[PDB]
């Protein structure tokens, strides 16, 4: 087992897996710390293998949403979504949204159904679930 439990599903280098965890989030940090616990972190996308693993693995091993929260955030400074597995965006899955100045008021999410992402950070509450991915370097 490369990955903790069973419940990780590896895929090319990592791990992941998903706790629907209902917490007060406060920032997207507070999100991804779901996954930290576990000695993970939120998910991050570098490809569409990535992208559209994700989006049937979330439904296929777990419960699955329609978005799921995207381990990306967006540092406000550098006004650039990053990964949470500190590694450049080299893959984007970005659909055509609705953006303002900030878009500090969404969050990003990968969309279950077709693949495709929403801008934002998760300073708000209202996740119940992100997607951790951890890289196991076992195979690292």
């Amino acid at each position: 087992m490369d990955c903790p439990s069973s419940t990780w599903i590896q895929f090319q280098d990592s791990c992941y897996i998903f706790l629907q965890e209902a917490i007060k989030v406060e920032s997207i940090e507070d999100v991804r710390n779901q996954c930290t616990d576990h000695g993970a972190d939120m998910i991050s996308i570098h490809n569409e293998e990535e992208n559209a693993f994700i989006l049937d693995t979330l439904k296929k091993q777990w419960k699955g949403p329609d978005d799921i929260l995207l381990g990306m955030f967006y540092d406000t400074d550098d006004a650039s979504f990053k990964w949470f597995d500190n590694s450049n965006m080299t893959f984007d899955k970005w659909t055509d949204q609705d953006d303002d100045e900030d878009l500090v008021d969404t969050c990003a999410f990968l969309h279950i159904k077709t693949g495709e992402w929403k801008k934002g950070n998760c300073e708000v509450s209202s996740v119940e679930g992100t997607l951790c991915k951890t890289a196991i370097p076992y195979k690292r």
